[PDB]
């Protein structure tokens, strides 16, 4: 108790963020893109509707809590969260970072220069509405760009300063999580501040097993992602990929088989509106996970459940887990 994590609506104590999804995105978007054509999603009323009534049945299966992990290039809209978070009654975290899409005036600034932006969203506001980050996300897809070493070492100087921890997008087959920790150590941040995330994007344990012996938490993450069904379809396919939820759902029990339970953390990667993918992307979405947010505790943990995981593993990865990651430490 009083340990305590910022959220769109406010400083909630952790012990109440039970159920959490910490990788998801209420809108997969551009920075100022919601802003300049809402008609694009519909309408915003629309979008906020849609992701109400997700986040309401994410709710009714047992979900409290979520980590939009949407930065400013991804055009994550704070009021935007806010207004759903009270609207459906589950808790929010937001990011600060930038992930694989940074505009120039984020391109052309320095180490310093970016520790002081993700500083700002955290201890001051995200814009000019008061709303502090509760993350730091960062990406790569592959090797490091110039920048992206950048953007990494600032997220250790931001989380040494904050103790607010810091989560990844990989290219998961190019195992770019090894070079993350290099960065990221380099900068002497704590592998257990930080969350390699698509990792269940590849079966390679070696590679998983690897970062979790070294403290890492490894974000298996896209749970109802398949395109098995969909190859007929060229960006369905390369989105989706060709593993079944099963398979994905395997690497959560294997890493816990080998003695892993501590380092996970379990999410979906879902949203409610995607305009950084191609157009009617949603409907293609939602037609594969109709239960959205919710497909986590009700299809996956009970496979697990059935495979013989223990109730109290399963509520350790996705309760205790995200509270001890989500803590400022
Ligand atoms: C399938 C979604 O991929 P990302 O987590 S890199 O986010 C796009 C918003
Ligand atoms: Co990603
Ligand atoms: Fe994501």
């Amino acid at each position: 108790t009083g340990d305590l994590i910022n959220t769109v609506r406010g400083p909630i104590p952790v012990s109440e963020a039970g159920f959490t999804l910490t990788h998801e995105h209420i809108c997969g978007s551009s920075a100022g893109f919601l802003r300049a054509w809402p008609e694009f999603f519909g309408s915003r009323k629309a979008l906020a509707e849609k992701a109400v009534r997700g986040l309401r049945h994410a709710r009714a299966a047992g979900v409290q809590t979520i980590v939009d992990v949407s930065t400013f290039d991804i055009g994550r809209d704070v009021r935007l969260l806010a207004e759903v978070s009270r609207a459906a009654d589950v808790h929010i975290v937001a990011a600060t970072g930038l992930w694989f899409d940074p505009p120039l005036s984020m391109r052309m600034r320095s180490v310093e220069e970016l520790t002081q932006f993700f500083l700002r969203e955290i201890q001051h506001g995200i814009e000019d509405t008061g709303i502090r980050a509760g993350i730091i996300k960062v990406a790569t897809t592959g090797k490091a760009t110039p920048f992206q070493e950048l953007v990494l070492k600032a997220a250790a100087r931001a989380s040494l300063a904050t103790g607010v921890p810091v989560t990844t997008h990989t290219s998961a087959s190019q195992r770019d999580g090894e070079q993350q920790a290099a960065i990221f150590e380099s900068e002497g941040l704590s592998p257990s501040r930080v969350c390699i995330g698509h990792s269940d994007d590849t079966d390679d344990l070696s590679y998983l097993t690897g970062l979790a012996a070294r403290g890492y938490l490894v974000g298996l993450d896209r749970m109802p992602y398949s395109a098995i069904g969909l190859e007929g379809d060229a960006s369905a396919l390369a989105l989706f990929g060709t593993r079944s939820w099963q398979t994905r759902a395997l690497l959560i029990k294997a890493l816990i088989d080998r003695g892993y339970k501590d380092r996970i953390l379990v999410s979906h990667d879902w949203l409610f509106g995607f305009s950084s993918y191609v157009t009617n992307i949603m409907d293609v979405m939602d037609r594969i996970n109709p239960d959205g947010m919710a497909f986590v505790p009700l299809r996956v943990i009970p496979f697990l459940r059935e495979k013989g995981v223990p109730p109290e593993t399963l509520a350790g990865v996705t309760v205790a887990n995200p509270a001890r990651f989500l803590s400022p430490t």
